[PDB]
């Protein structure tokens, strides 16, 4: 029993609770321990709401809002993005980071209805130090702010199946949070779910600090305080460009991801023509529901093994999702969103639409312009030089007008000037040892830029 040697040296360890350890030992033994194609059935309009179907006053929608918690996902580094720190630190647009803007927009919440959404910021052990310090800027805002740790797990060594941190050492390379689905035993764990119970709030509203979409609905609040939903997924309609999807499966909906579907079934799944929804990450949940089920031990979600290298030696980190959870709640419906609700941004080329002229700040709000009539986003594609958020920034001189973009696609070493403007379908390619730089003021429509011959 590889189980048993696992978890008596899990037991060894003193830099996490037993709580964590037995939720550690948990995952492992599920995934020591596949979906049935033919009786997949999409949801029916009953089971994913359209937007548009939803029912449309100060002091009533106070009391709404009295009841819920607004949760961001703070666990994740600005590592892909090439950034230390919290992911919800790297600034967005005219100096304001994500977490800045999230605090400016439940502030103008609070103002608007006299209300006090709190706010909650799930750290992980990686961020919640640093946000512990960056939170202290908040301090004269119009808000409440609360922290809580998620999980702290041990990476799994793949060649003996053993904990890679041992007993009274430090190093956080020996750890890792073990994913967004962690949320809800953490805000059991922490303490958190028992206080907001307590103070009378009912739902939480879970997002990506980095979903620049993820405000607060009232119409979507209204509904399920309507219809006492336990738990609702926002999804929104699939592009090319798009993860799980929303079904129906044995009487209840459930999230299906491409990791559950049988090899002879996943071009079927890939494809644009059956699912036509995905998940947003735009979770709306009942706390009641959370501390049932948490004490339940009901929450098994799918095993994530999401492997890793620590200097070169191979690594599994076992994980759950937290959208994978809707199975187990009640009454739990998806609601299908218009697109602006999902603006994520994972990379530089996120930053370049929304630092341009196609969005401005107001009042903490991202606003597209509406002067853009194609409600699509300009396609943009950038050559790894850009992958840094410094080095982005450094090689725009200043963002370039996109508003009447169709798609950019830049390679090489390119350094745009300011005052550029952008139409149609920009490419930009500079051969191997090319310095290329797009002069101030220049304007690209419809172009292919191959060197300096094309400027």
């Amino acid at each position: 029993e590889k189980l048993d040697k696992l978890r008596a040296e899990v037991a060894k360890l003193d830099q996490i609770s037993e709580n964590e350890k037995a939720g550690f030992i948990s995952l492992v033994s599920r995934y020591l321990s596949q979906i049935e194609w033919s009786k997949i059935q999409t949801p029916t309009d009953e089971v994913v709401v359209p937007y548009d179907t939803l029912a449309s006053d100060l002091e009533e929608t106070k009391k709404l809002l009295d009841k819920l918690v607004v949760l961001k996902l703070n666990g994740g580094l600005g590592t892909t993005m090439g950034c230390t720190g919290p992911k919800s630190v790297i600034e967005v647009r005219n100096g304001f980071t994500f977490l800045d803007l999230i605090v400016i927009q439940i502030e103008s919440l609070n103002k608007k209805y006299g209300c006090s959404v709190p706010l909650l910021l799930m750290n992980s052990f990686n961020t919640h130090d640093d946000t512990q310090k960056i939170v202290e800027k908040y301090s004269n805002s119009n808000i409440e702010i609360h922290t809580f740790n998620q999980s702290q797990y041990p990476r799994i060594v793949t060649e003996d199946f053993l904990p890679l941190p041992s007993k009274g050492k430090s190093g956080k390379d020996g750890w890792y949070p073990p994913g967004h689905g962690d949320v809800f035993p953490s805000l059991n764990n922490s303490g958190k779910l028992d206080i907001l119970l307590a103070q009378g709030k009912e739902y939480v509203f879970i997002a990506n600090s980095d979903n620049l979409g993820a405000i607060v609905d009232i119409k979507i609040l209204n509904h399920l305080i309507n219809n006492q939903n336990e738990y609702c997924m926002e999804v929104t309609p699939k592009t090319l460009a798009d993860g799980g999807t929303l079904i129906s499966y044995e009487g209840r909906v459930q999230l299906l991801e491409i990791a559950q579907v049988p090899d002879e079934h996943v071009n079927e799944f890939k494809s644009i023509e059956k699912f036509k929804i995905f998940n947003t990450n735009n979770l709306w949940v009942n706390l009641k529901a959370i501390k049932r089920l948490v004490e339940a031990e009901a929450l098994k979600m799918e095993i994530i093994p999401n492997p890793k290298e620590v200097d070169g030696v191979k690594v599994l980190q076992l994980e759950t999702a937290a959208g994978a959870a809707i199975r187990f709640f009640d009454k739990a419906i998806g609601i299908n969103v218009p697109r602006s609700r999902f603006l994520p941004v994972k990379a530089t080329s996120d930053l370049l639409l929304v630092q341009s002229d196609l969005y401005t700040l107001v009042d903490g709000f991202v606003i597209r312009n509406p002067a853009r009539a194609n409600p699509a986003n300009p396609s943009i594609e950038l050559g790894p030089e850009f992958k840094k958020v410094a080095n982005f920034l450094a090689r725009f001189k200043s963002i370039p007008s996109i508003v009447e973009l169709d798609s950019l696609k830049v390679s090489g070493d390119v350094w745009f000037g300011s005052g550029i403007t952008l139409k149609g379908k920009v490419t930009i390619t500079a051969k191997s040892g090319v310095k290329l730089e797009i002069p101030d003021g220049a304007v690209l429509e419809n172009k292919d830029v191959n060197g300096p011959e094309d400027l």
